[PDB]
């Protein structure tokens, strides 16, 4: 898969972006490790496309200006790292033992984020995080 959906929400005069993000069918090495494009976690590339795409959806072409501003701000970079660490921790420390996942297993994660386009602050709606995973036929 690899699906992104968004909508605006209003808080006083501020508009925020609710983003529903599915990573697509992937593996731990590809998503969180060095087997993704380059020798890099694909996570960041996926996340960044999800944000830029949602900004364009909700605010039109000036969405790209918003993105270009926040993209290299301390707040966006830091909170994107906090998302990466929090999701990775959730996957290895909760999902893996919960579902008896093994090395090389395939899965997709769907989660929800709220982006403050003013500050570049990215909030993880952890309560909505879900895993779909692939199980060996004999089970």
């Amino acid at each position: 898969r690899g699906e992104v959906r968004s909508e605006l929400i209003t808080k006083g005069e501020k508009k925020l972006v609710l983003i529903r993000w599915n990573t697509g069918k992937t593996s731990a090495g590809r998503l969180f490790g060095r087997y993704g494009p380059g020798g890099r976690p694909e996570f960041f590339k996926l996340l960044f496309g999800a944000v830029a795409g949602s900004l364009r959806e909700q605010f039109g072409p000036d969405g790209e200006n918003i993105f270009n501003r926040i993209r290299d701000s301390e707040k966006f970079r830091e909170t994107s790292r906090e998302l990466f660490d929090g999701l990775k921790k959730w996957f290895f420390e909760e999902a893996v033992p919960r579902y008896n996942l093994e090395r090389g297993d395939i899965f997709m994660i769907s989660t929800e984020l709220v982006l403050d386009p003013d500050t570049g602050e990215l909030l993880w709606n952890r309560d909505k995080t879900q895993l779909i995973y692939w199980i060996r036929s004999d089970r």
